[PDB]
């Protein structure tokens, strides 16, 4: 049958065709190895799924060669952009490609990116944007310092749009990164609140003269040791008290 002479000439002719232009025309190159175009299609299907050679196919029976420089371009690109929609890939394609790709192209690209290992990217849950797990970083500060410097993780994956695990799993990178940033009850909290939180609580002080860290617990939803070590870490610089040691650590104004 075909497959004896067609199996050794393809490869050679595709590339050929791949000298001329890095688009090939499916139907053309058909009738210079004589066959179906179907079947034209089909062991080029095949060549890309074996991992041989390098390209996409467009709704229009067109092949697109593209090289390790220009998929390259296209990493370096999402990751510039930090935060991308698949609309906005496609319109940059022929930038990155020399090429004008459909959305589904641009796809294909991105999960081979993805596969090989080359870049580093999730899908938002309306599958409109790709975001990089360095941007994820970027926009839990931006949010952190917008919402006042205390802010639930399960917050940050609605506002972000992104699920869960793509939050928690930059937990290490934000405070590795920022020395100011705390973890505590699944909450990121920031040096500008617990300075916002000495402030009134000293003007509680001055009013109370004497209040108790379990009263402070209570009314701050915080766990001991941590606001213990937040408030004490204040005490002369903002607060204006006293520490002493009762059944529980108990703060009072020296200035009285
Ligand atoms: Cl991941």
């Amino acid at each position: 049958g075909m497959t004896e002479e067609q199996s050794q000439s393809f490869l050679t002719e595709f590339i050929n065709y791949i000298k001329q232009s890095k688009v090939v025309l499916l139907e053309d190159l058909a009738s210079q190895v004589g066959l179906r175009t179907q079947d034209t299609i089909n062991r080029i299907q095949d060549l890309l799924a074996e991992g041989t050679i390098t390209g996409v196919i467009d709704d229009r029976g067109k092949f697109i060669y593209i090289t390790p420089e220009e998929l390259a371009a296209v990493a370096n690109f999402i990751r510039q952009r930090g935060r991308v929609s698949i609309a906005e890939l496609a319109q940059a394609s022929n930038s990155l490609i020399a090429w004008g790709l459909s959305e589904r192209n641009c796809i294909e690209i991105v999960n081979k990116l993805i596969a090989q290992k080359q870049l580093e990217v999730v899908h938002t849950l309306d599958g409109k944007e790709y975001i990089t797990p360095a941007q994820i970083s970027k926009e839990m500060r931006d949010e952190l310092h917008v919402r006042g410097g205390r802010v639930n993780i399960v917050d940050l994956q609605q506002v972000i749009n992104v699920d869960l695990i793509h939050i928690e799993n930059r937990i290490g990178d934000i405070i590795k990164s920022e020395k100011h940033v705390q973890l505590v009850l699944g909450q990121l909290i920031d040096e500008n609140y617990l300075d916002r939180l000495a402030e009134e609580v000293n003007d509680k002080l001055q009013e109370s003269g004497q209040v108790t860290i379990s009263e402070l617990c209570k009314t701050y939803d915080l766990p001991g040791n941590f606001l213990t070590q937040a408030l004490t870490q204040r005490l002369g610089r903002i607060i204006s008290g006293h520490i002493d040691l009762d059944n529980r650590g108990v703060i009072f104004t020296e200035a009285f």
